[PDB]
This record gives C-alpha cells, structure tokens and sequence, in this order.
C-alpha cells in the first residue's frame, strides 16, 4: 500500500494538532499579556509551558513531519530536526516542576512567599531552564549519536549522497540516550520529584484546614468548660488555654478577643467565680463578629490553593499521559531485541499523542481556573 496514503493521514493530523496548539497557546500568552490579575510568578512559567506549545507546532511538528519522510540529510542537520522536540519537552519538564515548587512555597510559608519568588527572579530561571534544556535536548549533537555509524545501504537505496543518511529518528538518535538519559534521569525523575511536590502540597493544606478546625474547637469547648465551672481555678485553667489557641490563630477582632479573655483572667485571679464566668461569656460575641468571619476567610483561602494546585497537577499528569507511551515504545525498542519492533502506525499514534499534549492546556485553564476563561471571554468577543 503505497506510503503517502498512510503517510497523508498521520501529516493531515499533525497540522491539524500543531494549528490548535499554536491557537490556544497564543491565546494563554495574550491573556497574560492582557490581564494584570494574571500577571504573577506562576503564570509566568505558564507562559514559558505555552511558548514551548507554540514551538511544537511551529517547528517540531513540521520537523516530524519531515523527518518520517526519510529525506535524505547530512546527519547532523538531521539530528538537530529529531532533536529539537527534546528541548521543548525539556523545557516543559523544567515548567511544571516550578509550577510545582511555587504553588508549595506559597501554601508552606505564605508569609515569606512574595519576597522570595519575584518576577525578576523568575525571569531568571526560566531563561536557565531554557539553557539547560537545550543542553539536555541536544546532548546527542555533543557526540552521544550514530552519525559515525550509518546505514550505508539504506543511503544507497535512496541515492542520498556523501555524508548523507535517510533521515530517521532510530537511526541517529541513540536509544540509549533516549531510556537512560533523556527518559529515566531527565523525564522520569522531574515527574516523580513533581508527585511528591503535589503530596506535601496537599498534606500542608491538609494539616492547616485540621489546624483552623481545631483552634476554633478549642475556643468552644473552653467556653462551655468555663461555663460550668466549680471554682476560679477552673476557669483559670481554661482561660489560659483559650489564649495561648487565639495567639496562634493570630499569628497563623483578635485584640478584642485576647483582651477579654484576659479580663476574665484577672477576675479568675481575684477568685471571683461568677464575674470571671460573665466577662467569659461577652467572648461569644467577639467569636461571632469577628473570629468567624476569618476562620471562614482563612478557609475559603485555603480551598482555593487546593483548588488550583489540582488545576496545576492535572497539567503535569496530562504530560505523563501523553508523552508516556511514546517513552515506554522506546524501552521495548531498547530493552526487547526479541520482540518485534512497534508497527509504524503505533509510532505514529504514540508521536500524535505527544504532540496532542500541547493542545491541552488551555483548556485546562479555562474549564478550571476564571480569570483565564473570562479573559478568553472578552478577546475572542472583541
Ligand atoms: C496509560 C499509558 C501511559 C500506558 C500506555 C501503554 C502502552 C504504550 C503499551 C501497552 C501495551 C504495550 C505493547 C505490548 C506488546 C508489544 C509487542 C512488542 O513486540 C512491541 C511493543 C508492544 C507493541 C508494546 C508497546 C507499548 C504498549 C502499547
Ligand atoms: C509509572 C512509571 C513508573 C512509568 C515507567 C514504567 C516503565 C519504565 C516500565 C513499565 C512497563 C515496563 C516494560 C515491561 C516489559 C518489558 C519487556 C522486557 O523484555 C524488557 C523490559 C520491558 C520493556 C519493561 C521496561 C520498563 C517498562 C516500560
Ligand atoms: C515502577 C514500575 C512500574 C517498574 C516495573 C518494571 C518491571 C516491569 C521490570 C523491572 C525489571 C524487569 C525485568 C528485568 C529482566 C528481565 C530479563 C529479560 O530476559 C526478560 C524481561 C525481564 C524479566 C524484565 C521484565 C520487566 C521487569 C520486571
Ligand atoms: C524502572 C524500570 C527499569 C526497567 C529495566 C528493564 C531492564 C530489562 O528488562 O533488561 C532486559 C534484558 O535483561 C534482556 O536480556
Ligand atoms: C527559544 C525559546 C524562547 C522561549 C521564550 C519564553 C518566553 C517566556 C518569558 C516570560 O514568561 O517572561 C515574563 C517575565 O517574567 C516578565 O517579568
Ligand atoms: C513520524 C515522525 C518522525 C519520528 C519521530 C520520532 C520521535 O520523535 C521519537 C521520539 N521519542 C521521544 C521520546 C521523543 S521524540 C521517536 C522514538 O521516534 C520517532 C520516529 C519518527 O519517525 C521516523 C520514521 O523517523
Ligand atoms: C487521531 C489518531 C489517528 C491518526 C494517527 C496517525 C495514524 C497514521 C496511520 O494510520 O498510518
Ligand atoms: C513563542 C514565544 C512567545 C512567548 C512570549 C509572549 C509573552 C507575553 C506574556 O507576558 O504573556
Ligand atoms: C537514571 C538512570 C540510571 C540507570 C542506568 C543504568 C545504565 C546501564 O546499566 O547500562
Ligand atoms: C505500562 C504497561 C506495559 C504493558 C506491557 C506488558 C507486556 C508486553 C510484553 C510483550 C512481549 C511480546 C514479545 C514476545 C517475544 O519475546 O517474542
Ligand atoms: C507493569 C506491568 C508489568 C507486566 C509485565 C512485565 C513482564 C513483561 C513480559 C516480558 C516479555 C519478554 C519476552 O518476551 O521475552
Ligand atoms: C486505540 C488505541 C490503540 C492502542 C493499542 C495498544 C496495543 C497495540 C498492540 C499492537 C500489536 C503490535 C505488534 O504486533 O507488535
Ligand atoms: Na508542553
């Protein structure tokens, strides 16, 4: 069956890939662009993941495109185009660890967050990351390749010339390089480093929203013990504790709070049962008025950075997902000589997939997250 039916197929599909890639990217980026509510250290690298997107289907997808045609080329030239791709996936990998890193450090130490990870600090390291990327992506044009083992027959066949191979992905790229290097050390391990940024993020926020409950049952079972008291003592005792738990919500309406408490104090001191149980009770007042309304603020904050570090992590897991089949037909390549080669169309489906991964991201942003849907909103109406 001739090539270019089955070969019309999966390039019909890569442009059809590379041109919602290219759309729904430049559209992350002029929100951005657009929007100062959306103007912040983690939509940065956003930004740097879409510019990444935009350069699939801009370059890699047409270099793939060109390379499943087995043109004759001088083996580095052919390198470069089999190679490319590697650094925007790099620079990917690079994105949504720090995407990761950020979204922990802000629900960690919120207090020291705005100080630590500004905009030019930022700037700086995804311009890093792109270098490192390009390194990472490119290792096999530093030597690590089988330029210096080519298939002269199959050269010879398609009448290429001196210095020239048949242009294929297998035949230049080292497979070794793509398992060891390029998968297990450079994709494999960021993505289980990013699992576990995720877990600590959850289990931080976790333990905060557990903390936020039980302060507040603290501050109600301090005052039913307090209103059933037999002596001063009693409520003393319950008195210091309600406290040393209304510090600590400060710190994680309050000036009114400690003070009363510390008006009953004073009485509970002096001995006087049923003055120190009154000036307890003008507590419940403050609770309403005040100390709900953040308990309730103080959660409602906290489900939101639950909220969008899923939006985040769906993001990373739609990577694995996508560019995981394409890595797991390399180690049967490699790891199985017995077994027979993955058919073409599976690599061609396996490749699709991958690049598939840079049409999803918008839309994961704006079924999830509302600045971004309302800013698409208003520059597709205009
Ligand atoms: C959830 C996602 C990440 C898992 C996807 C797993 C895919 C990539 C796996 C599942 C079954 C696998 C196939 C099982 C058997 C063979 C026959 C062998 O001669 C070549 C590899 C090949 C064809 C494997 C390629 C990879 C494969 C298709
Ligand atoms: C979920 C994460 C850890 C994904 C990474 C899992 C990868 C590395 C695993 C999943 C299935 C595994 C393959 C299963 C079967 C075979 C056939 C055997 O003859 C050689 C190893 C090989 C080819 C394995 C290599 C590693 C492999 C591809
Ligand atoms: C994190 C998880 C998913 C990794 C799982 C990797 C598993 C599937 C890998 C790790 C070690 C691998 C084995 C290592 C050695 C051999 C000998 C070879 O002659 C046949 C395949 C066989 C028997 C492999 C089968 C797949 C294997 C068991
Ligand atoms: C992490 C996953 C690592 C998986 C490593 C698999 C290695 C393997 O299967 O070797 C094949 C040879 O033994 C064939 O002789
Ligand atoms: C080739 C790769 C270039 C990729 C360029 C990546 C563009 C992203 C840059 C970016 O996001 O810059 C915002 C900056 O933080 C504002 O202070
Ligand atoms: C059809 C497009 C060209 C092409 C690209 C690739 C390709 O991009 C990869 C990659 N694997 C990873 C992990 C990242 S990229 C592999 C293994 O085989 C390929 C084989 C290819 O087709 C030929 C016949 O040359
Ligand atoms: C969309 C998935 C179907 C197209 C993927 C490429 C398949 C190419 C082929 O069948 O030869
Ligand atoms: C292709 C790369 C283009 C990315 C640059 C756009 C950044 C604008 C922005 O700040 O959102
Ligand atoms: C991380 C990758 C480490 C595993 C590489 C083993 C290399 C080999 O045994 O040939
Ligand atoms: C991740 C999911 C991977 C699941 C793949 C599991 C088994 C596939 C093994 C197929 C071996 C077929 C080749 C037989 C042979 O050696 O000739
Ligand atoms: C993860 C799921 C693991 C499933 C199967 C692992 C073993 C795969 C079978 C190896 C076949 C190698 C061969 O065909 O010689
Ligand atoms: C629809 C998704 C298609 C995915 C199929 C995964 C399994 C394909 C196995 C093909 C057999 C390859 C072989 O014969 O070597
Ligand atoms: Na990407």
């Amino acid at each position: 069956a001739p090539p270019i039916m089955g070969s019309s197929v999966y390039i019909t599909v890569e442009l059809a890939i590379a041109v919602l890639a290219i759309l729904g990217n430049v559209l992350v980026c002029w929100a951005v662009w657009l929007n100062s509510n959306l103007q912040n250290v983690t939509n940065y690298f956003v930004v740097s993941l879409a510019a990444a997107d935009i350069l699939v289907g801009v370059l890699a997808i047409p270099f793939a495109i060109t390379i499943s045609t087995g043109f004759c080329a001088a083996c580095h030239g052919c390198l470069f185009i089999a190679c490319f791709v590697l650094v925007l996936a790099q620079s990917s990998i690079f994105s949504l660890l720090a995407i990761a890193i950020d979204r922990y450090i802000a629900i960690a130490i919120p207090l020291r967050y705005n100080g630590l990870v500004t905009g030019t600090r930022a700037a700086g390291i995804i311009a890093i990351c792109w270098v490192l990327s390009f390194a990472i992506g490119l290792t096999p044009m530093l030597g690590w390749n089988n330029c210096g083992q080519p298939k002269e027959g199959k050269a010879h066949s398609q009448g290429c010339g001196e210095g020239q191979v048949a242009c294929l992905f297998e035949d230049v790229v080292p497979m070794n390089y793509m398992v060891y290097f390029n998968f297990f050390a450079c994709v494999l391990v960021p993505l289980l480093l990013m699992l576990g940024v995720y877990l600590r993020i959850f289990a931080a926020a976790r333990r905060q929203l557990a903390d936020l409950e039980d302060n507040w049952e603290t501050l109600n079972d301090n005052l039913k013990v307090i209103e059933k008291a037999d002596n001063a003592a009693q409520v003393k005792d319950a008195l210091t504790k309600m406290r040393a738990a209304a510090l600590d919500a400060q710190k994680a309406g309050f000036d009114i709070l400690v003070g009363q408490i510390d008006d009953a104090l004073k009485l509970a001191n002096e001995g006087k049962v049923k003055e120190a149980q009154a000036a307890a009770e003008q507590l419940k007042t403050t609770r309403n008025a005040y100390i709900q309304k953040y308990l309730e603020r103080a959660r409602s904050t906290l489900q939101k950075e639950v909220h969008a570090a899923k939006s985040a992590a769906i993001i990373a897991g739609l990577f694995a997902l996508c560019w995981l089949p394409l890595h797991i037909i390399n180690c049967f390549t490699f790891f199985c000589p017995d077994c027979s080669h993955a058919p073409l169309w599976l690599m061609y489906l396996a490749i699709v997939l991958a690049h598939t991964n840079s049409v999803v991201n918008p839309f994961i942003y704006a079924y999830r997250i509302r600045e971004f849907r309302q800013t698409f909103r208003k520059i597709i109406r205009s």
